[PDB]
């Protein structure tokens, strides 16, 4: 009956509109069909070295699928993993362009359905979502800031508490003594052998700070942001065994697995990563080793909501729970809680100190926040979300039609 | 000293001046210094969908080293491994965004030290370089179009024969009865389970028809693009023993590595993959595993050429040899030969169908072809390549500075 | 262009000059061209039962290079490894040999293209290379003895971070309780099965006393010298768990691999070896099990500056990191520091307690020192040395031509 | 009672006094007490790079043992080991100098007790030797020369039957077509991939007529001297297999031992291997992974007699049995007769083409030959054996004291 006519790709400059905001820019699209439904997804790429790639892979793939009936969605997949040749052979770009048309596609399926993607996904298995603050090294609030003090890690932590949370996860390695940020600046190379005595007792001072200012009950994530490698990796956890951390995120990057297995056998903290996997095949060796305990896929890198519900049944296999990464638009968020809403194997929900940005808000026509550290559902066919247009138009770079 | 002054991105959209070139696209770059020394590299998604993505990626890439001294390979290569966030989750994009650039640093280090950039490499090992004629499903020389019959694939090999090579690569199951092409069109999807009888005698009675018009001693590499899966790749591998198979080239996708060593495991033909493999962590399982004879890094998307040597050092201690995977511009080309003329694991060199077409020469000034089924490395500073300015001008798509 | 046209050997008798320097003979060589370039190398053999080996090594190799190319350096080292019948299953002696003209050959193709060795290696990935002061059980700076009290340990670690050292290196099992030496002589032999209660006390206080010293914030590698056995490595790595050990070097010897692996599996202190390890092949197994978290070829003993360079490439890809080992004359010193500025994942440099002897010092022209705990590259085109003519005539054995 | 007074070192340059033995140059030492008794050794370095080393290394370690007791045999071979440095990671030129001291000791221990060395070594197992005629590439008898044609091969093959041998060992690809020598020159370099069409038929076609001349139930084993790589060893081993293959010696290197066992998997011939694997730790990984049917190792280079014998108790657990690899003077001939009189899982003997050379058996003053393809022990005092002081004074070296 339907088919698609037309794809339009956002290159989200927030720069343009919000200064504060200057490195981050996340990459949209709307998927158009004869019929009047549209559907909108995201291509996970809104940090780092990528978003332009990303609107490139919307321009190399939509072509493939104008004219074609949005409905049959695995085999749209199938198409794109098997006769693209890089399918057989993609990375974080490649698996972004599938996944951002995968979730438009869920989103057209649903509203055609007339019910919410949750319900497609399985039907309402958790009503509500435990929900973490995540990233606090960037502060809690409004705008804030990067923190470098265990005291100003312990004021975003009291913050994030008194904003209903039980749960926190923080960077405490990816901010050096001077503000500068290791993530994406040239410092503390080193991190990749052996800490140093400075740098471990800058990292466990601030994870030392903030436990004492949340109390025992509440949770502690430690994010690394692959910053570590093996052996630094299995040092510093030692050093913040103590304190009861709930899990233990990329604490190197995933590229060699049997060193995440050997850091998994070497710490009692639960391992997780996830976001920069893609596919089942990315999680394959993860799983079989049985080096993680949560699964972290990004919906808008892994392969889509399709590939996404397809890693988490994987996961449950292995006793692998699931937090969905979120770092992006307001399509991230809602592929995210449906998924979470549909699978068993949720563990909790990642709730990013960008995501309360206006210029972040603004992409979209609803807001959907959580409330004393939960989520909920949307509850409107599809998705339940728009791109807010007076804003976007502003961002359209191409129309593949 | 030199410092980066910008980067010239080019869109290769051969189809503008070639018609019958419409799927191929080339995507170069050339680094500009302030000393007058510039570099070229080449991002390899001339094929499949990625080329925009290609583009995109230099994009993302190039900013960050404006300014930078470009002497520091090694350097830049790891910033963008370490502090991009995907370049420790990347795949064919990213790599290819940092292979392009690598490469165009060695071409820069090479003119600046006055030297061809294999000795840059280690010194002449090979002073000529056996070469195969490459993927003759779509002819050699004269008749050049999708070949059908298996008296059409003879008459290829006996073309390549007369042209001097000994030795050919053809993928016998990528066209089926009807001319269509399988790596990008949904046609005979069961290749992926097992092969129906049909499409059994379909690739064996060419394979059949080449080996008896070649003779006995001449080699026959079959490709399989990663058209068949685990149970395929073995039962084809089977009926086509008889014929004395000189490699199997990506009998499957490498995404599942023990899969990769089955197939290896079942089979007396020597097993070759490479070309949807990125960086030294993509090759440790399939060398681990002991799944591989030969391995085809393209070094246009594995890392460059500073990544690439790296691989062909790797590959040497499990008696893998080395083929680079070539098939984009000529950029791709001399990368190639330089590699080949310093790695001591030199095994054979692709010469791909496409590669005499007047539109992909045209886009470089010197012509490098092998003669009598050999290569020889240039012997200019640098890769011994210039673009040819007066057809790249209709190329530009970004100059990043 | 040029042809070698002579090789110097040096049979450097220290004795012969320095009767303090009694056991001691590093082996030194020069090749020479025809364009008047020379290069100079050097046989690790400086120390324990060698040397005279390491002369005759040169004199069986270089016999093979007269007359050849200087420049085809991975065809040279391929030769030697392929065609000598021992390269394919050498040891300490015979890769010492490779190694000592491999450093040579780089040195003249730094000169020919006017470049530091580190450039040819990748560029200048590291401005400064942190340096620890090593082997402190035979003092530092006034005191140059063999140390026996905890007392005596103290006031060393006292002096090393005085001459502005942030980290050392101790072996506190080496001497005796009567100050007698177990790596070359016949004391303590069930070091390799399981320690005594004196022997277990008396290394234990010996760290204890100058982690006390010290204070926390100063590493502390522990040196074994391969001394203990499997069990013993064990016992004793718990007995110094409590101190905060950096690396602990060689806890076993590496001619059983597995046992490595079980000593790495049980003992939280990372493992470093790789001083008694040639070639890639002799990482292998080290990298595979997982077993080191540092590597320590010997540029003079691994096979050289191209060899060395593969196993730091080699040993990434398991988050190890190198120390290159350096005990000998100056000709080893400047090829780590070449090693070390180009490698990524360099973590620390060893300099020895006798590197500031005058004998050892005196073989050469240029003085390289470490300044406030770190080194610097040379400069100048090159490795940055010559032989000091005046001193090393008398060292002069073997002139092969 | 006694102590070792002096050890002489030999350095046989054979060229000196025969031009056709041109670079072989054997390594003797004679170990002399002040009982008066002496005994004599061999540092099986005869050919190849390293036969100076081998005179060097003897320099290094004699001067550790004069003035001892030569009848703690154990002791001086565990203090080489354990108490020199090199003896912890040591190779071709420490384990031939402990082999050829080891020997000596021997020698003496046997003259001492009066007793032929066997008897040392648990007495009369074996009464007579099978024996086969070695290296058949250069001939045999009358022929001795470069056979490059397979009917001189097959000759050479017919020579050995008639001389009275019912198995003959051959390198059927050793020598190219030109008569180039593939050990000793960089010819065939494509050897370590993948053979070339000629190539195959070439080896086969020597191999082929050898079967054809010499009938179905004389042995043939196939010697590859490490020339070829895992992947090119399974291609030759499977289009030889048809000619009954007694023993496929050193088809690859031993330094990967993982190859060395998928070569092992992969072929029904059964491997031997041992002339470059040194000690009972240079066996465990080809023992354990049941890669090896038959060991051999060189008693002039693995450690001599005393590690000689625990290689071959050790070998016996996994069914190995033993043929000892000889190559070398007078010495090693007759260390090998005790070593294989004694032990139960003796199997064959090497007889080298060379043997009957005048310039090698003048170097002694007994001649131990095979008679109708049968060894049998000496039955003197000792090894059986003195040097010929007439011509060995020629070749003197050096006199520790
Ligand atoms: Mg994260
Ligand atoms: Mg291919
Ligand atoms: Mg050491
Ligand atoms: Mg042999």
């Amino acid at each position: 009956m339907m088919k698609i006519t037309s794809i339009e790709v956002f290159d989200c400059e927030l720069k343009k509109r919000d200064q504060t905001m200057s490195s981050y820019n996340p990459v949209l699209i709307r998927v158009n069909t004869d019929s009047g439904l549209s559907g909108i997804g995201e291509v996970g790429l809104a940090y780092g070295a990528g978003a332009k790639a990303g609107v490139g892979i919307i321009r190399d793939l939509a072509p493939l699928i104008v004219g074609e009936d949005p409905l049959n969605i695995e085999k749209i997949w199938e198409f794109f993993f098997r006769k693209t040749f890089w399918g057989m052979g993609g990375g974080n770009v490649f698996y972004a362009g599938m996944s951002a048309i995968d979730i438009a596609l869920w989103d057209i399926k649903g509203k055609y359905l007339g019910v919410p993607v949750y319900q497609l996904l399985g039907g309402k298995t958790n009503e509500k979502l435990r929900t973490y603050a995540s990233q606090l090294q960037f502060g809690w609030g409004d705008k804030r800031h990067i923190l470098v003090t265990p005291e100003e890690y312990a004021e975003a932590a009291r913050a994030a508490l008194d904003d209903g949370y039980d749960a926190i996860k923080v960077d405490p390695l990816e901010i050096d003594r001077n503000g500068d940020d290791c993530v994406f600046q040239n410092r503390n190379r080193n991190y990749s052998g052996l800490l140093l005595a400075d740098q471990l007792k800058m990292g466990e001072a601030r994870i030392a700070a903030m436990r004492e200012a949340m109390g025992d009950d509440a949770d502690i994530i430690v994010e690394i942001h692959s910053l570590l490698g093996t052996n630094s990796a299995i040092q510093f956890a030692k050093a913040i065994e103590k304190y009861r951390i709930f899990l233990y995120e990329e604490p190197i990057h995933p590229l060699n697995s049997d060193n995440m297995q050997k850091v998994s056998r070497s710490t009692t903290i639960p391992i997780a990563t996830g976001e920069r996997s893609y596919t089942r095949w990315g999680y394959r060796e993860l799983l079989e080793k049985q080096s993680i305990a949560v699964a972290q896929p990004d919906l808008c890198l892994c392969g889509g909501i399709t590939e996404g519900k397809k890693i988490c049944d994987y996961a449950n296999i292995y006793d692998t729970t699931v937090q969905v990464h979120v770092c992006g638009g307001p399509v991230s968020t809602v592929a995210a809680l449906h998924m979470e809403t549909a699978i068993p194997n949720f563990i909790i929900h990642e709730h990013h100190t960008n995501a309360m940005k206006a210029s972040i808000r603004e992409l979209c026509t609803h807001d959907y926040q959580p409330e004393n550290g939960y989520y909920v559902a949307p509850e409107q066919p599809g998705l339940g979300q728009e791109l807010n247009d007076e804003v976007v138009k502003e961002y359209l770079a191409y129309v593949i039609k």
